[PDB]
């Protein structure tokens, strides 16, 4: 039993809710919240900008030190950093950005990072400003992630479409 509430169950291990991931993280305090990161960990907008704003920019300060030490992430890659006031940990995962011409096949690699964590609160990777089709992202998620993932979908209209079209 865990503390996630109001989710629709899609599969054995994937759950979905119309929710603001920031508000969900603050209420749940999950062990892991996933950020929709870019390779530079520049958290300017979308999910990343919202999450970073909720940390009062502490996420960005920590991220800048990470990049100065380690250099950029790979598209499809990830790193574990602090969850600040939102979660114990933040798993920063880089899905391909269609608006930069990155290969959508890397979306599966991105979701594979979730399998290193038993339970996660996450957005749909490569959705929103990353330009991928969220219906496709959900399909890849269900077909790749084996651990327990709680998906927060900000847009109610999109949430209803994801549920109604789910095979
Ligand atoms: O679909 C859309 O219209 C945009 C969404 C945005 N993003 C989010 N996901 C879940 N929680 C979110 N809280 C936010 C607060 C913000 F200020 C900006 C974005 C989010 C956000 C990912 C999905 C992928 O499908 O796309």
């Amino acid at each position: 039993v865990n503390s996630f509430s109001g989710y629709l169950k899609l599969t054995d291990n994937v759950y979905i809710k119309n929710a603001d991931i920031v508000e969900e993280a603050k209420k749940v305090k999950p062990t892991v919240v996933v950020n929709a990161a870019n390779v530079y960990l520049k958290h300017g907008g979308g999910v990343a900008g919202a999450l970073n704003k909720a940390t009062n920019n502490a996420m960005q300060v920590e991220s800048d030190d990470y990049i100065a030490t380690n250099g950029p992430l790979k598209v499809g890659g990830s790193c574990v950093l602090s969850g600040h006031n939102l979660a114990k940990h933040c798993l920063h995962v880089v899905g391909p950005n269609v608006n930069k011409g990155e290969d959508i096949q890397l979306l599966k690699s991105a979701y594979e990072n979730f399998n290193q964590h038993e339970v996660l609160l996450a957005p749909l990777l490569s959705a929103g400003i990353f330009g991928a089709d969220p219906i496709h992202s959900l399909r890849v998620c269900v077909d790749t992630v084996r651990t327990n993932v709680y998906l927060a979908v900000f847009d109610k209209n999109l949430y209803d479409k994801l549920v109604s079209s789910f095979l």
